[PDB]
RNA sequence: AGGCGCGUAGCUCAGUAGGGAGAGCGCCGGCCCGACACGCCGGAGGUCGGGGGUUCAAGUCCCCCCGCGCCU
């Protein structure tokens, strides 16, 4: 009766998969072993599926995981989204673009007075700061769009460990859940 | 009747408005005089007009401009956009973000081998590279969305000296035009 | 009241445009002069316009052509075509694919017996046979699909000098016309 | 509850049926014996069954094969397809046709400087290159279209060793699964 | 699973040779087997009429109607695609032209023999007309009655004919092999 | 219907805990001879096949594309 759209952050972010076990290949295995007793459907987008399988390495786990989870792409030709989504997204992207320029300038001035020493450390700091400024708390990849559209079309409960995905998911129409509560709600059902 | 949607680039880009007259204000006056005798309608989004008035010294010409040209706002509440548009936009945004990160890394590495003096030239080059990498060939401001939605809603010919605006207007099916042929079109309509 | 989607062949095939004038750079001028008095709407796809302006040195006439004709791209995100248009198209392509392989083998055998000094004639014959066996009587380019969809969604009268496109336009229900009587139709409308 | 639409590649490709037994007849017999206990419905297009029976000699297997697998053709009279699918198919087909024409031109040149000796191996190389250039990675038959349409209509899990079929099925939103996992699914469901 | 029976199942010798080599024990064997298999057997009531006229069945009709079910398709609540009529019209026109050609050929061939061997010529014309206008196509209303009973019940059509399986495949209906009917019934 | 492997100077390759882009050869200067050469100083020689990603650092680690060969 209930459908759950899954994202790779469930099996990637440490804070969310610790419900089952304190190990990636143990938490995934425990999720597999008990999801077969749940009276619910599980759906994962196709793009995020191989994104997941290229991040984590599975042995005798891909067969069972494909058995319990139905991989399927959204039907991205009959789906429509409001024009207010585009406005907010483009304004947020423009706001975050200017912030990246400031960080780049600050790091190019900081490294401009070090005289060829510890420049690598400045680059390491710049990478983290720029990535956090540009790709944190927002939808950044087409995989997030795929998850959003699958949740929209299928009218399911989105289970995502991210933070920017939940914001836009609740923005459009999607019902969400706390990923820390998966092992309880999905066990009771 | 023929309806046109104007943009800032018509009076901003010199290559566009040189068909009227060499100087900006003279070209705008020529455009006003020609449009006062043309059997056609002209529109411009409210935010686009706001940025036009605060960028150009529109003195003694604002009354005539508001006379010939009608300033409107897109009705975003009753407008919907395809999902593939958002998909392509997000993919392009991610690609440009990666390009900007590469440019920032290159410029910070360059500035680390040049000591505390002459850093300003490196910063200026970093700005002129990052802005062109992240804002050329794509819709970046919320006024471009206003131009796109007003043209898509009024079924009007879009006039714009930009290149990303035309690129993303061909993606939705908006009638376009060459900005340098506008004058000859207005003298025969 | 009447919409006429145009194709490149109208200005490319000598027999089609001889109804206007004997020269390709004079027939277009006559068409623009006549279409300025016709009580009908004209349309050409964006890609078709790009291809037409690339194969013809449109100088001093492009403003006149854009004054009369409307350049617009189809909104293919909503249109649904029947599966029978795709099933009965895939078989034709596969049948033509096997024909090209036989032609290539025949020409390789024919070039292997002369063995010298005449490979150019064999190459030219292979080019012509391959082109006529895979690009004759069927829709091949993506511009033809653009014309088809623009005529379908606008419910317009297709005016194309092709035969491979006019045959598949009938398969959808598009009001086809004979391209050699465009001038008489325009002169009375 | 679950539905599986099979393709000929499941029993033809050695890398797929080796999970059953190292023998085509043995693999088919093992699949038939195992499918009699699983809680799933298997379907195959009629045009695909024709090709399957024309490539394998089934003795005492076809009566057993018809026991488990329900042969049925797609009901294509009421199955709309997206218009952008046709656009991608046309552009990719044109790309591959252009790629094969130059392959044929290269091979006729290579055979035109070798005399009447060793022409057969050149012809064989031309055949292999033409096949892999114009057929690999694309939908190239009406059997594949039947599998895709049947899977779309019944909302089933598409099983097929062909990768072009899966790649073009992902564009429509069909539940795709890895063929090599198929066996493990059957003893689990 | 539900099947749809036809006259050709019990009239064509190659079809009922699975049960017995006699068209009065094949039906008995089919009834005995169907009294054990877990399946539903349906046949249109317009098809059961032909099964009773062309075949004289006695002491077996009670068993048959006990183990088989008879119903007519509810054609008042059914729809047919519009391109079915196009294919049917084209095939009918082509077959009509072929039949006219055959009739002309058989008239010209007998116009040379004057009054001699006319009966054999007429018999040959009968056979040619039958095999050129009533083979490989739906011709009677008892064929549409089989097509619409499986289109509406989602059943596996069982028929020894060839013109039934050419148009049953054109509207997406399951198609069993008529010679294997005994085996699957044994396993179901 | 697929799986295995290779792409590094004028040619054929050695190249990895990621911390050089070189060589056996061809060979213009060189040594080497009264004398281009032999043993023997070395010029010159780059798309590490093309795009990206992760790292202070990529021929190396990770994905896509192109080309050349072996097994079904
Ligand atoms: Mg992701
Ligand atoms: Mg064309
Ligand atoms: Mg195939
Ligand atoms: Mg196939």
């Amino acid at each position: 009766m209930d459908t759950f759209v899954l994202d790779t952050s469930v099996f990637t972010n440490p804070d969310v998969y610790h419900q089952f076990e304190e190990d990636q290949l143990g938490a995934i295995e425990n999720f597999i072993s008990l999801a077969s007793h749940t009276n619910a459907n599980f759906f994962m987008p196709t793009s995020v599926y191989y994104e997941f399988t290229k991040m984590v390495s599975l042995g005798d786990l891909a067969p069972k995981f494909e058995l319990v989870v139905r991989i399927r792409s959204p039907r991205k030709w009959g789906l429509m989204v409001p024009a207010e989504f585009l406005y907010e997204f483009i304004e947020e992207v423009r706001y975050r673009i200017n912030k990246g320029l400031r960080i780049a300038e600050e790091h190019t001035k900081e490294a401009g007075k070090l005289a060829e020493e510890e420049v690598g450390r400045v680059v390491n700091r710049l990478r983290e700061k720029y990535r956090e400024a540009l790709r944190a708390g927002i939808i950044d990849s087409k995989e997030d769009v795929d998850v959003l559209l699958l949740s929209y079309e299928l009218d399911a409960i989105l289970v995502s460990g991210d933070e920017g995905l939940r914001k836009w998911a609740d923005r459009v129409g999607i019902k969400l859940i706390d990923p820390k509560n998966l092992r309880y709600i999905m066990e009771n059902l």
